[PDB]
């Protein structure tokens, strides 16, 4: 009786053209038990092999046997909760070509899981076989295929039992396309193989072969998933099969992307059963997104947090040692004396301590003899603390020397301290406002001289980990009580700041850019140009002004100062991130505009400056200054005020067109207007009254209907339901209507279309139906209908002259008073956030006019990634250009064509440098070289003058001079300290002073990751780099532009890069070029771009660093018990959501490989909709509630998604 | 660029192909009652470009 | 009991505008012999 296919289910034939085969059925687990086994992160999912088999069955049905499919695609995954209706449909679009698409229409929306083409395109040409005795003997070297499957399952996507068959394999090597596995249907799958054209389980295993084929030694943290195949063909039933050919053509070694496999299924005899060509796994995103991700997973910063002291008190017997060092101040006693007194009093038990008051450059014998007074017989007694005391709040030009002396003092004293045979004491260090913490009491007034210390102490903490190197920053208004408490029983914390009456601790935080660090600028609407544009299409709460750098008009252009624009349904659609993009150019907000001409183009003569103007344009009209094509603007006749003109445009310009120049409305012609109360509807009402027609209409809620009836227009009916057609039919005796200015979608469309009576005109202005392939029934057209479509914006862009004439006509008519402008309700343009809300919910009637603020309203606008980077008419100076990264950055600047970049270094260039310079000059860059030591003020003055006196103002700088050197604590010499100190400190300070007056746009100061991380390789470099870090913070505090970068190493794999990646030079130059070009635009002062999130030394930092917030978090091995998280609903559900926050962040951390905050967005760090797959599946498994890949996007922030889950679970709790 | 005026008289996939062909503002004039009286389901969407569909039948008009 | 209906073939809900139920059944004395006896007008006919 029943013979339906199991996956597809029913097959029903439609005779309507284009001929369509519609397949419907259930693919739930309850029906097909075996389906349950592709638990991706422990949740059932339909394998792509299922899509392949289903497409093959559809092709066989439509074209009989020996017909195959091409260019398959997979688009979304599935969930298969219990039951899952599936609606596979195939259409005969044109003879000889067909299309096949599978989608699920549950929950009220569709999801095109896979698209296909089933053109037969096959002939009676049997495929050739393969030689068993050859392929088997070629690659017999065995490999643990079953263990490979087990590890691949552990990787996150399990296979269960039904998807077995893939047998222990053999290959020439791990990394070659030679895997020789064997495939057989598991016992539970052998039975029903007849119905299928090759079991989806067998095809899935055949695919799965690619998992072992790619790389047997797969790297941890990588996930792959098949995505589409270029072609397919099924030759014979797979009642029996042995192996699938392992022909792979992967362009691998990038970790992901594809593999372009061509699997061929063949039996024991060598004959082939099914052929697949062009198989790709895990495509990911475009190259631009790859570079964007590479920036997320590297930017670092010093994150500070507030906490309480868990020490409370313990251990006792705090007989530490103290040294009052470099305290040349008149009265630096209080800090040391108070600390000693608190230690004596509050310190439990005996707390004897002594002071080795080694002042700055006290006396020669103090180097050793002065220290041995206590560091000889009782050295390293139970703990030591260094106190540095206060200092002046601002730096003098000569203050640099003092910092050098301080670093010399620290290196000497610490080398002496570390030279103790017995176990070393923990090295406390208290410094006064030498570390910049956070917006809470942080900014200017940082003690620069002490600032360089941080890097040295941090490198020490790695060089000699035995002496725990905790260092504490302190503030005037913190009081010494909790400071003494930290001294006494301080827990294992490395770097902390007592910035106020509160404890602050540091955690190296992976902090990608966002929306709070975009460069802010001060603009004036009166003459400065700024635009409005949604930052995050979808949540209109993010509307924010943006600088627009008004460009002077060109030929055929005008420069109009907007006075008021109007919302329009296109604006609403774009605001909610729902516009039907069609030309890879997202439309800007606003369509119309009314303002005054401020400048005149070259080739234009229609109008002059100082004259009013109106019209619409693309490029966004929600601006203070707008530059639109001159041909697309109409002078305002004297009658119209600005308000009337803005209200009329796009209301009459639509209504007048549709009803007059297309439908040719005449006296006594029945008209039907949908959504009359809207602006377009109101214009239509006015037009109909003017031309003398019977004005039917329909509205929304009853209040609007009553209001419209108050206007005198009789025959008002509800628009929500289709009932209006019948009612109007009753009230007209059959002659329903002659014109329909439809603007609603859905069933109403058909009713309106059928309403017309033998005259025919259907002007359609809606947008939902047309961009949806609404596929209307064409039968009602038999009675002389005529269907129009009227998209005013598109007409304006393509046929400016016609819309220009139309606009002139409507304005002239409005001035004469024959037409009345609709009702208006102004809003301040800065308040667009709520205004858009009214339009969508339709509580306000009439056109919403936005009144752009054109006044002296001084404000802060935000410059997006489109920021001033390479401006032609300015000079750029690069220091140390003649060596290392300088050459590469100089070449990059030349490529950008920057104007007359100045290049300098400390010495004459080498012959290769001269060759590169002359070549770049020949390339067209007007680069000029200089020389001299940057540590000299004269050199800086000469450099700044040369770049300025040349005639091109200097605005960009890049101080990159540095030389890499290696040293260890003991052998660190003073000359090394000086030669590291001068290039960074003195050069940078001189550059800042000399350039202080110029109109700079950035200031890039290079640094090393050592100052941030701490590498035993070098310690002298760390001090100078930390100093330049703090100096950059201070400069930003002063308000001048600045940006400090801490570079790192080249490879993320260590020395294995030579074998696995090959010898390469520099520090990932191309990778860092984009990072620099981006980071120079944003505002954050300090940032560390270093290859972390997986790297050799990270294994060491996590151990030696008590902060180490990056962690490893190797606890992803969830199990069946993990469900208890749902069972924790016994506790209060609000508190349950509070803990759900932590669940979410922890689960996200493993996939992201780093701890993220709960306030930012997941998309910021970068997830290829595969990190999204993991997150969604894990959320469902750990909570039993599902969130669609759509609703996750809007709630991209951890807080948002947590609140959404809390609500969607409290609803269940209520049930 | 495509065509502008299409005085179609074919049926089946021919008219569907024609409707996609014409450029912006093209006016797809129709005279062949065959497809229309069969309640063909026109793939309304090529109207994206501001097309206009007419049906012309001399006898009924008269 | 049996999902298919003898006089209608296979039920299918098409989620189009408007929603349609399309069945595409088959009938015939060749397979549904019980129709043969109702030979209306001395010719095979649909009851």
């Amino acid at each position: 009786t029943i013979t339906v296919h199991p996956l597809l289910g029913s097959h029903v034939r439609l005779t309507e053209e284009p001929e369509r085969h519609v397949w419907q059925g259930d693919v739930g687990t309850s029906v097909l038990s075996w389906l349950s086994d592709h638990q991706v992160h422990n949740v059932a999912a339909l394998p792509g092999a299922a899509y392949c088999e289903m497409a093959l069955a559809a092709a066989a049905e439509v074209f009989g046997e020996a017909a195959e499919v091409r260019d398959i695609t997979f688009e979304q995954m599935l969930l298969l909760d219990e039951q899952t209706p599936i609606d596979a449909v195939a259409s005969i679009d044109a003879p000889g070509v067909v299309n096949f698409t599978v989608e699920t229409n549950r929950d009220g929306e569709t999801t095109r899981h896979a698209t296909a083409a089933l053109r037969a395109a096959e002939d009676d040409c049997p495929p050739p076989g393969y030689d068993i005795t050859a392929l088997l003997q070629a690659h017999p070297h065995a490999v643990n295929g079953t263990a490979m499957r087990e590890s691949f399952a552990e990787r996150g996507v399990t296979l269960g039992a039904a998807f077995g068959g893939l047998t222990t394999a053999h290959t020439a090597e791990a990394g070659a396309a030679t895997v020789l596995a064997e495939v057989a249907l598991p016992a539970s799958i052998r039975f029903q193989q007849g119905a299928y054209r090759i079991h989806p389980a067998l095809l899935d295993a055949c695919f799965q072969s690619v998992g072992a084929g790619v790389q047997a030694g797969t790297a941890t943290g990588g996930l792959l998933l098949p995505l589409g195949v270029r072609s397919l063909r099924a030759y014979g039933p797979t009642r029996n099969a042995r192996y699938c050919y392992t022909r792979l053509t992967k362009a691998f070694n990038d970790g992901t992307r594809g593999g372009e496999a061509d699997l061929d299924v063949l039996d024991e005899h060598g004959t082939v059963l099914l052929a697949v060509r062009g198989l790709r796994m895990g495509t990911g995103t475009s190259e631009r997104d790859e570079r964007d991700r590479l920036v997320s997973e590297r930017l670092l910063t010093l994150g500070w947090q507030q906490r309480a002291l868990p020490e409370v008190g313990d251990g006792e017997a705090g007989s530490w040692l103290l040294i009052d060092t470099s305290n040349a101040v008149d009265t630096p006693d209080m800090l040391a004396s108070t600390l000693t007194d608190a230690l004596k009093s509050h310190g439990p038990q005996g707390t004897e301590c002594a002071s080795l008051s080694w002042s700055v450059q006290d006396t020669p014998p103090n180097d050793q003899a002065g220290l041995e007074k206590l560091g000889s017989q009782l050295r390293g007694r139970d703990g030591v603390v260094i106190v540095y005391g206060p200092r002046v709040g601002d730096p003098d030009e000569h203050s640099l020397l003092a910092g050098r002396e301080q670093v010399r003092h620290l290196v000497r004293i610490t080398r002496e301290l570390a030279e103790f045979e017995g176990e070393l004491p923990r090295l406390f260090v208290v410094t006064r406002q030498a570390q910049i913490v956070k917006p809470h009491d942080s900014g200017e007034r940082a003690n620069l001289e002490q600032a360089g210390l941080r890097g040295l102490l941090r490198v020490i903490s790695s060089e000699h980990p035995m002496l725990r190197t905790t260092l504490i920053d302190v503030d005037e208004h913190t009081d010494v009580e909790r400071v003494a408490q930290q001294l006494l029983s301080g827990s294992e914390e490395d770097e902390t700041a007592w910035r106020n009456g509160d404890w602050y601790v540091a955690r190296l935080t992976p902090s990608p850019l966002g929306h709070e660090e975009r460069r802010t600028a001060v603009l004036d609407p009166d003459h400065d140009g700024m635009r409005v544009q949604v930052r995050r299409p979808g949540d209109l709460q993010t509307l924010e002004f943006v600088a627009s750098d008004r460009v002077p008009p060109g030929p055929g252009q005008i420069e109009v100062a907007v006075s008021m624009s109007s919302i329009n349904f296109a604006d609403v659609l774009i605001a909610f991130g729902r516009f039907p993009i069609i030309d890879d150019r997202e439309p800007q907000l606003g369509m119309d505009f009314v303002g005054v001409v401020t400048a005149v183009g070259e080739g234009v003569t229609g109008h002059q400056v100082g004259d009013r103007v109106g019209g619409f344009s693309e490029g966004g009209c929600w601006r203070t200054f707008l530059t639109c094509d001159a041909n697309l603007a109409v002078t305002l006749p004297p009658g119209l005020t600005d308000e009337q003109a803005i209200t009329a445009a796009t209301a009459h310009a639509t209504a007048w067109y549709g009803l007059n120049d297309l439908a040719q409305i005449k006296a006594g012609d029945k008209v039907l207007i949908h959504s009359a109360t809207g602006g377009v509807g109101q214009a239509a009402i006015s037009i109909a009254r003017a031309k003398g027609a019977e004005i039917f209409a329909t509205a929304g809620n009853p209040a609007k209907r009553a209001m419209l009836r108050d206007m005198g227009v009789e025959h008002v009916y509800d628009s929500r339901s289709v009932e209006f057609a019948e009612q109007i039919r009753r009230d007209t005796d059959g002659y329903g209507v002659d014109i329909v200015l439809n603007s609603l979608t859905g069933a109403a469309q058909r009713a309106g279309l059928e309403l017309l009576a033998f005259g025919g005109r259907f002007v359609e202005i809606g947008k939902a139906d047309v961009y949806g392939n609404t596929r209307l029934g064409l039968f009602p057209f038999r009675r002389g209908l005529t269907f129009y479509y009227l998209d005013l914006a598109l007409m304006s862009v393509t046929q400016p002259d016609r819309v220009r004439e139309l606009l002139a006509t409507v304005f002239k008519l409005t001035a004469d008073g024959v037409l009345t402008a609709p009702q208006c309700t102004h809003y301040p343009l800065a308040e667009a956030a709520d205004a858009i809300r009214a339009m969508s919910n339709a509580e306000h009637t009439g056109k919403l006019v936005l009144d752009v603020p054109r006044s002296g309203r001084r404000s802060v606008a935000v410059t997006p990634e489109q920021a001033p980077l390479y401006r032609r008419d300015g000079s750029y100076i690069i220091t140390g250009g003649l060596g290392g990264l300088g050459l590469f950055f100089a070449s990059k600047l030349a490529a950008a064509g920057c104007g007359r970049i100045v290049l300098t270094a400390r010495s004459q260039p080498n012959p290769k440098a001269r060759q590169t310079i002359e070549g770049l000059r020949a390339a067209g860059a007007d680069i000029v070289v200089e020389c001299g030591n940057i540590a000299e003020p004269d050199t800086a003055d000469r450099l700044v003058s040369a770049a300025t006196a040349t005639g091109l103002p200097l605005r960009g700088v890049l101080h990159s001079a540095a030389v890499v050197e290696d040293a260890t604590l003991t052998n660190i010499t003073d000359e090394l300290i000086d030669r590291d100190w001068s290039p960074k400190v003195f050069g940078s300070w001189n550059l800042h002073r000399a350039t202080l007056g110029q109109p700079l746009d950035w200031f890039c100061l290079f640094s090393s990751g050592a100052a941030l991380l701490g590498s035993p390789g070098q310690g002298a470099y760390a001090a100078a780099n930390s100093w330049v870090d703090v100096f950059a913070h201070w400069r930003r505090a002063q308000g001048l532009p600045v940006s400090a970068i801490a570079w790192g190493a080249w490879g993320e794999v260590g020395r294995a890069t030579f074998l696995a990646e090959g010898g390469e030079i520099m520090i990932t130059p191309e990778e860092g070029a984009y990072a620099f070009e981006t980071l120079v635009r944003h505002d954050r002062a300090y940032s560390g771009y270093i290859p972390i999130l997986g790297a050799p030394w990270l294994a060491d930092l996590v151990r030696r660093s008590p902060w180490g917030e990056m962690f490893a978090s190797t606890g992803q091995r969830s199990r069946g018990p993990s469900k208890f998280r749902m069972e924790l609903l016994s506790l209060p559900q609000d508190e349950w959501a509070g803990r759900l926050r932590r669940l979410l962040v922890e689960q996200a951390s493993v996939i992201l490989r780093r701890t993220i905050d709960a306030d930012r967005s997941f998309i910021e760090y970068g997830l290829d909709s595969l990190g999204m797959l993991e997150m969604r599946t894990h959320v469902e498994t750990e909570t039993g509630i599902r969130l669609t890949p759509k609703v996750i996007a809007t709630n991209n922030t951890a807080r948002a998604l947590a609140q959404y889950l809390a609500d969607t679970l409290a609803e269940e709790q209520a049930a």
